[PDB]
């Protein structure tokens, strides 16, 4: 099931409710709840700058001005994206605080990762001692594998195509029956939590 997001839903919000949506979307990105690419994180941060400081001011917003911890998810603090952030901030021109929050919320809703519950798991490659980290996302409609570093969506399965599933204290397993050869099984210490989430979306045969 493919959902279309409303553009008007965002614009029609009351300043109060808009701020509420913004804070929620912003916090999810900053705390890692909503995984985004480095480029996108800087784009969001640019809007955040416009919102917190007003129009970009070269006389004050110089290299080293930003506390990156407050503008980027932790995994990007080292890639030093202040340059990109300031470029996005400057690109906002004289955009109002309201317009910036609107674009922020729409940008978040435009991503395939929006509204997805993610878990960091490890995939095992046949005969290869070294695992491959991967973001496993779940929604009422689907399951998706996401690149841990780039956040590229590499695979998606409809939740209704899961024939059966299982969990253990060290793994999580999905069986799609004839849709593919073999299970999708990953190592994780959160398998039981993942299985419970899925059980809240699809019922179990008793």
């Amino acid at each position: 099931m493919k959902f279309f997001y409303s553009d008007q839903n965002v614009d029609s919000r009351d300043p109060v409710q808009l701020n509420l949506l913004y804070v929620q979307a912003r916090d999810d990105i900053l705390n890692g709840s909503h995984p985004v690419s480095f480029d996108k994180a800087c784009e969001f941060a640019g809007y955040q700058c416009q919102i917190q400081f007003g129009p970009h001011n070269e006389q004050k917003h110089k290299p080293g001005f930003l506390e990156l911890k407050d503008f980027l998810p932790k995994e990007y603090i080292k890639q030093k994206g202040e340059r990109k952030i300031f470029m996005a901030h400057k690109n906002c021109g004289n955009m109002s605080e309201i317009e910036a929050k609107v674009r922020y919320v729409k940008l978040a809703r435009s991503l395939k990762t929006y509204g997805v519950s993610f878990f960091l798991v490890k995939e095992k490659m046949k005969g290869k001692n070294k695992l491959v980290p991967r973001l496993l996302g779940i929604t009422k409609e689907c399951v998706m594998r996401v690149d841990e570093k780039t956040k590229e969506v590499i695979q998606e399965w409809s939740l209704t195509n899961i024939k059966r599933w299982a969990a253990s204290p060290k793994s999580f397993t999905l069986d799609f029956g004839d849709y593919q050869d073999g299970y999708y099984s990953v190592q994780t210490t959160e398998g039981e939590q993942i299985a419970q989430l899925i059980a809240g979306y699809i019922d179990i045969i008793l």
